[PDB]
């Protein structure tokens, strides 16, 4: 048993609710919140803006520091820096951006670095200003993440659009 409330279930491991992922988090307090990240970390907007913001800009300051030691993320690629006042972690994992031309098929390899924490909050990886199709992010979550993840869908629009073409 855990404390996220109001979920649909679409499969043995995927739940899915229409949900800031800002609020979701301070409520909640995950053990991981995933952010949609870019390989600089830099936190200017979609997804990645708004958890930023959320923290006051603490977790750019955290990345900024770990870009400067560690260079950048790979697409495909993640790394676990501090969840702030969000979450005790939060995974940020870069997905493709169509919008730069990213290969898609590194979505799969994104959705992998979630098999790694047993329980997530998390976006629907390469969706907003990533410029993917939102259906097609939801399943390759489905078909590649093994453990138990809570998909936080901010527009009322999409969600009810992901859950009716569900399959
Ligand atoms: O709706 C979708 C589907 C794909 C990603 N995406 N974006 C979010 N997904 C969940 N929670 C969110 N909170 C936000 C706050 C913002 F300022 C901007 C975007 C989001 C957001």
């Amino acid at each position: 048993v855990n404390s996220f409330s109001g979920y649909l279930k679409l499969t043995d491991n995927v739940y899915i609710k229409n949900a800031d992922i800002v609020e979701e988090a301070k409520k909640v307090k995950p053990t991981v919140v995933v952010n949609a990240a870019n390989v600089y970390l830099k936190h200017g907007g979609g997804v990645a803006g708004a958890l930023n913001k959320a923290t006051n800009n603490a977790m750019q300051v955290e990345s900024d520091d770990y870009i400067a030691t560690n260079g950048p993320l790979k697409v495909g690629g993640s790394c676990v820096l501090s969840g702030h006042n969000l979450a005790k972690h939060c995974l940020h994992v870069v997905g493709p951006n169509v919008n730069k031309g990213e290969d898609i098929q590194l979505l799969k390899s994104a959705y992998e670095n979630f098999n790694q924490h047993e329980v997530l909050l998390a976006p629907l990886l390469s969706a907003g200003i990533f410029g993917a199709d939102p259906i097609h992010s939801l399943r390759v979550c489905v078909d590649t993440v093994r453990t138990n993840v809570y998909l936080a869908v901010f527009d009322k629009n999409l969600y009810d659009k992901l859950v009716s073409s569900f399959l």
